[PDB]
């Protein structure tokens, strides 16, 4: 992949 | 949140 | 968050 | 939290 | 991959 | 936080 | 990879 | 926090 | 992989 | 790799 960008994120 | 799961995949 | 549970996968 | 697991992986 | 940028992040 | 566990791998 | 950038962080 | 375990691995 | 940066933080 | 950096760092 060219770009990957995650956030997984919990509050 | 009780449970947060993710999972963010490029192949 | 219980719990965060995360995959943050480029292939 | 009570659990925080992750995996940022580049392949 | 080209960039792989991840936050996995419980608050 | 209870447990917080990362892998942060690049291949 | 050519960037692999990760925050895994428990609060 | 309780245990705070990582590994940061580049390969 | 060019350049794998990580943070694994407990707080 | 190029570049590892890494911290992992209980608060």
């Amino acid at each position: 992949v060219g770009s990957n960008k995650g956030a997984i994120i919990g509050l």
